[PDB]
């Protein structure tokens, strides 16, 4: 088939993470699991959004079936693996949760494994990201989303 894999970065329970070996600066997401195709087109949308036009795409197969996603390789390390950060890192958590509600996401799933450090920038990266949105009330979005936010800068700032 057309696209190629370089070396598998990772994975979880929905997908394989390989290299693209045709660009460096991307990733293939291939989904091992099913998607649903609004699920898919939201984690595109909001990947762009974030990290700007281009950066996310979605991967077919021959049927026009949605089978992964082709995104930008985030830069760093998973906070899963560190141990100690710098004073600085406390700023940088902040400036993601500002940056990404600048852009009008209120990032849901806030874990560990879904940040990657860069150390020498001192950023934060966000890599699988969902937003809360109505369609869920108010007031429950507000708690949840206070919830995993304050969590993740917790497990940050106790690196420190
Ligand atoms: N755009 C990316 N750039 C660099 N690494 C990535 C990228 N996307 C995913 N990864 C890596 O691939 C691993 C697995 O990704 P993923 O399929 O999203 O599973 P997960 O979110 O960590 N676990 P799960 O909650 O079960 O889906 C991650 O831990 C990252 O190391
Ligand atoms: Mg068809
Ligand atoms: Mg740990
Ligand atoms: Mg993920």
């Amino acid at each position: 088939r057309l696209s190629v894999p370089g070396n598998v970065i990772g994975k979880g329970g929905n997908a394989v993470v390989y290299e693209d070996a045709e660009d460096a600066t991307k990733v293939l997401k291939m989904f091992t699991t099913s998607q649903s195709n609004e699920e898919v087109t939201s984690e595109v949308r909001c990947f762009n959004q974030y990290y700007g036009a281009g950066s996310a795409e979605k991967i077919y197969g021959n049927n026009g079936d949605i089978i992964g996603i082709r995104m930008d390789k985030i830069n760093g390390e998973s906070l899963l693996n560190i141990s100690s950060l710098p004073a600085q890192a406390e700023h940088a958590i902040y400036d993601m949760f500002d940056r990404l509600e600048q852009k009008g996401i209120l990032f849901v799933d806030t874990t560990e494994t879904n940040v990657l450090y860069d150390r020498a920038k001192n950023e934060f990266n966000p890599i699988d990201i969902s937003s809360y949105n109505v369609s869920w009330s108010e007031s429950q979005i507000m708690q949840s989303y206070h919830g995993g936010k304050q969590d993740l800068i917790s497990v940050v700032l106790s690196k420190i």
